[PDB]
């Protein structure tokens, strides 16, 4: 997905 967000780590 992302960072920072659900299925992800930090920005």
């Amino acid at each position: 997905v992302c960072c920072g967000y659900p299925l992800c780590h930090p920005c």
